[PDB]
């Protein structure tokens, strides 16, 4: 499991957000197990969670994610 | 499982968001197991979750995701 | 499972969103198992979820996703 | 399972969205198993889900998805 | 399973959407199994789901999806 990232090197990249929520419940990244034997979970990269979620320009630079998730029996 | 990303190198990339929610419930990334033996889960890359979700310009730079998810028995 | 991305190098890329929701429930990426033996799940790339979802210009740069999901018995 | 993407290098790319929803339920990407033995699932690329979903210019840059999903017994 | 994409290099690409929904339920990409032995599922490329779904200019750059889905017994 190898990840390699290389980077070699007027409004730009500007965000305005206004949010008005009376009630918010946000769970993000959740793993829940009840009465479970084996649970393997991988979350990788960018997760944005919100009642109001904005992601801008998340990977201008190179980004690498490598995942190997699981079990050997 | 190998990921490689390489990058070699007027309004641009500008977002305006207004959001008004009375009630919000957001779950993001969730794995739930009840009474389960084997659960393997991989989430990779960008997940944006929201009552109002905006993703802009998520990978201008090179992005690589490699996943190998599972089990050998 | 190999992913490689290479990048070599007036309003542009501008988004306006207004959203008004009284009630929102959003689930994002979810894996649920009840009483299951084997569940293998891979989510890759960009997922945008929302009562109002906008994705703009998600991969101007090169993007690669490679997935190998499953089991050997 | 190999994916390779290469990129070599007045309103352009502009989106306006207004959304007004009283009630929204959105499920994004979901895998549900009840009482199942083997479930293999891969989701790749960009999924936009919403009461109002907009995708603009999703892959101007080259994008590659490769998936190998399944089981060997 | 190999995918390769290469890219070598007045209103253009502009979308206006207004949506007004009282009630919305959207399921995105879903795999559901009840009482099933083997279910293999691959979703690739861009899926836009919505009460109001717009996709504009989804692959100006080259895009490749390769999928090999299934089982060997």
């Amino acid at each position: 499991v190898v990840a390699a990232a290389e980077k070699t090197k007027t409004k730009e990249g500007v965000l305005y957000v206004g949010s008005k929520t009376k009630e918010g419940v946000v769970h993000g990244v959740a793993t829940v197990a009840e009465k479970t034997k084996e649970q393997v979970t991988n979350v990788g990269g960018a997760v944005v969670t919100g009642v109001t979620a904005v992601a801008q320009k998340t990977v201008e630079g190179a980004g690498s994610i490598a995942a190997a998730t699981g079990f050997v029996k």
